[PDB]
């Protein structure tokens, strides 16, 4: 409903009807996920004749429960996200490579006190060592074989550079694909 905290995140449609998504870019990631890889995408509800009834702004990195024209019912979620984080999201399947990725001086492991699971954190530049100041942390995606992975069309070897602050989601070796989220970056509060 809109009483929740949660559909400030989401888009829980109001009436029934089918899903019309415009200047939408898309990927199926590892998880089974529907990811939209596009900036500029709006969802909207068009009913029986249609008409469109209601319209929403969907966020980069958003996962869609269900692709363009699918049929939906009142008060369903479509579309889900987390909105205090931006995603850095790869475009290419592979396995995930450090490099420059250096405890204490470029990152630091964070436990969640709660859950005991951790991740690896991205040191702003203040944070930053002298000796780290000038590294670049990236994920670097590599094939199988270690060779790497050019982004779609060029001669350009896949590679996301991290900024300060940025949450790993996908640690040194784990195997991908495209659509993955490797990363997430935190607001400032």
């Amino acid at each position: 409903g809109s009483h929740m905290a949660a559909a400030e995140s989401s888009i829980q449609v109001k009436n029934k009807g089918s899903i019309k998504l415009s200047n939408v870019k898309s990927v199926v990631n590892s998880s089974g996920k529907l990811v939209i890889t596009s900036r500029n995408t709006e969802l909207k509800l068009i009913d029986e004749f249609g008409r469109t009834k209601e319209s929403y702004k969907v966020p980069y990195g958003a996962v869609l429960a269900k692709g363009d024209g699918e049929q939906v019912a009142g008060g369903e979620t479509v579309a889900n996200w987390d909105p205090h984080t931006m995603p850095v999201i790869t475009e290419v399947s592979g396995f995930v490579r450090f490099t420059d990725m250096i405890d204490g001086q470029t990152i630091t492991r964070q436990t969640d006190e709660l859950t005991g699971l951790s991740s690896l954190v991205v040191l702003d530049s203040a944070e930053r060592t002298a000796g780290g100041k000038d590294l670049r942390p990236a994920l670097k995606i590599v094939d199988a074989q270690g060779n790497d992975v050019l982004i779609p069309g060029t001669d350009m070897p896949a590679q996301y550079f991290l900024p300060g602050k940025a949450i790993v989601q996908l640690e040194d070796g784990v195997q991908i694909s495209s659509g993955d989220t490797l990363a997430r970056i935190p607001q400032e509060s």
